């Protein structure tokens, strides 16, 4: 009976599930931490006390408490990211997908979902590991971590609400997989962590954090870097927002201990309803509770760690999508609509810019406009629309990831960069939105292979190709075949900075991803902002 496994925590009864005219084992809801409920709220996570009897891991677990997106009711496009299980503070569980027959010492891949550190679920249809597991024969694991105030509230100095506890949950999970994935046919020495958006930043933060380095082999980052503008705040800013939440719930603000009691007596929803009120500025692509540069989990500043090489050195595979900013513009920028091509007016554009670089002074905003405005056609509604897409995209995702790539590729042991620019055939979103943030995930997980999902033959091709690169990487540290005639995915180097694009057409090798616009974001602007504040 391959559905029965004994782990250093207890026994787990899996379940045999269908996967494209075949089957594989599935262990859903394996707990790896004690319920972070009641007194535990905001505290670090403590390990799950070994359970007696046989734990039933045959159906996905509860999701963590979070904001739910109700901007476009009954619109799968947006609702596909919403929790699809009962929200609950008790949500520290993980999922395993094992091939059949159960292999031994095979490649493991742990997925870290994204969602800006404020939302997420390891049980979305798009994160079903069965396909990947089955097709490439690897033990796919999808973990979970606390999000929102519940996983990142940061009153640095306290021991009850230190912050980064969310990142800690992902660790304990990575730990558990470490001391247990073998029983499921996994090889704890060939673990590859991969996540998108906040998940990507997470992977990269584990590459930085010393207390995580020894828990995985290589790593993959999708549309998200650890040094992202939105991926973290200073202990000061975190404490401010922490107090701010309390003030928003009529809490005793005198001492940390008082504040913590108050926030612990409030119902999950009471905290969620005012979550957004703590953000310092009116803006987009910014979230309240996120990783804090504490001095522990993160030894020193991120730029300093990257510049000195103070971080796990191994092979990494990462990339971005053609239109990282469209999603966020649609939800919080003026002029945009889901029912039209959103031609943005000049007045709206200025608005949109300020909502994208909220920390920028008036001069900084001008620098941004000049940099992204065509003065030979400034009224073109289409150019302004795309302009913002690139602005939000480059500032929040591409450029940060680019900065990281380079800084990393100076101490690492191999880098593979990609440019996902394929516009799905069944996409439910408008066309101006192009290749949307986070929409490259369905291909990494092989959802196109499903015929009922109505994907074009060529898209199943791509999905299969991507899954191979990905799994192949995890297993070998290189996405290319050992010796095939297929075109190779160049290795990214400080000198040539090559990268490929991921789409249906035949591979093309490009050089210096958005190098121009990124000099602006990584050098000039910051330099300007600092000298003029
Ligand atoms: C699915 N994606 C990418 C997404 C979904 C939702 C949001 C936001 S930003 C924001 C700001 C605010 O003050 C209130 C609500 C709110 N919501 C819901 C941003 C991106
Ligand atoms: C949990 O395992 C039991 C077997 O004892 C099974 O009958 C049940 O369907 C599983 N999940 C549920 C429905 O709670
Ligand atoms: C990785 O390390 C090995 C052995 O230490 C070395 O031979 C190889 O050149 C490195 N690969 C890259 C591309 O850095
Ligand atoms: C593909 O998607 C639809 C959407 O629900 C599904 O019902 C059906 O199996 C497919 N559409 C058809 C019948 O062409
Ligand atoms: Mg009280
Ligand atoms: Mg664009």
């Amino acid at each position: 009976s391959e559905l029965l496994v004994n782990t250093k925590s207890g026994k787990v009864m899996g379940t045999r599930v269908p996967v494209l005219s075949s089957h594989i084992s599935a262990f859903l809801g394996i707990p790896f931490a004690e319920p972070p409920v009641g007194n535990m709220r905001f505290r670090r996570p403590e390990p799950k006390k070994p359970w007696s009897g046989v734990w039933n891991a045959s159906t996905y677990p509860n999701n963590c408490q979070q904001y739910v997106d109700e901007q476009f009711p009954g619109f799968s496009g947006s609702e596909m990211w919403n929790p699809n299980r009962e929200m609950s503070e008790d949500c520290l569980y993980l999922n395993i997908w094992v091939p059949s027959p159960r292999p031994k010492s095979t490649t493991v891949m742990v997925w870290i979902y994204g969602g800006g550190f404020y939302s997420g679920s390891s049980t979305l249809d798009v994160y079903n590991g069965k396909y990947l597991a089955y097709t490439e024969e690897v033990v796919l694991v999808s973990l979970s971590y606390r999000v929102g105030a519940f996983g990142f509230l940061a009153l640095h100095g306290s021991q009850e609400a230190p912050g980064n506890v969310g990142l800690l949950d992902q660790r304990m999970a990575l730990q558990w997989v470490h001391d247990n994935i073998q029983f499921f046919g996994g090889d704890p020495k060939t673990v590859t962590i991969f996540g998108e958006s906040a998940g990507g930043a997470s992977v990269g933060m584990h590459i930085l954090s010393p207390g995580s380095r020894d828990l995985f082999r290589r790593a993959i980052l999708q549309s998200g870097s650890p040094n992202c503008p939105w991926a973290s705040v200073s202990v000061a800013e975190g404490r401010r927002r922490a107090v701010e939440l309390g003030r928003n719930l009529n809490c005793n603000l005198n001492s940390d201990e008082e504040l913590i009691h108050c926030l612990r007596e409030k119902k999950p929803q009471e905290l969620i309803d005012v979550e957004w009120n703590v953000l310092p500025f009116d803006s987009i692509f910014r979230f309240s509770f996120v990783p804090v540069i504490d001095g522990e989990f993160f030894p020193t500043s991120l730029e300093s760690m990257l510049n000195s090489g103070n971080f796990k050195k191994t092979q990494i595979l990462l990339g971005v999508n053609k239109d990282e900013g469209s999603f966020f513009l649609l939800y919080g920028a003026p002029g945009f609509s889901k029912d039209s091509e959103s031609k943005i007016s000049r007045e709206d554009f200025m608005s949109g810019v300020k909502l994208s670089v909220p920390h920028a002074n008036d001069l900084g905003l001008d620098a941004v406009t000049l940099q992204y405005t065509d003065w030979m056609d400034d009224n073109n509604g289409i150019k302004n629309r795309d302009g913002l897409d690139d602005i939000v995209g480059d500032h929040n995702v591409i450029c940060p990831l680019m900065h990281f790539v380079n800084k990393y590729t100076k101490f690492g042991n191999g880098t593979y960069l990609y440019f996902f620019n394929h516009r799905a055939s069944n996409l439910v979103w408008p066309e101006w939105m192009g290749v949307i943030h986070g929409y490259e995930i369905e291909f990494v997980f092989g959802l196109p292979l499903v015929k009922e999902l109505n994907y074009t033959a060529e898209e199943e091709a791509l999905s299969r190709r991507i899954m191979h690169y990905w799994a192949t990487f995890a297993k070998t540290g290189n996405p290319n075949e050992p010796h095939s005639q297929e075109s190779k995915w160049p290795l990214f180097t400080t000198k040539e900075q090559k990268f490929i694009d991921l789409n249906t057409e035949p591979m093309k090798v490009h050089q210096r991803l958005r190098v121009q616009m990124c000099v602006f974001w990584n050098q000039f602007l910051p330099k300007l902002l600092n000298a003029t504040a």
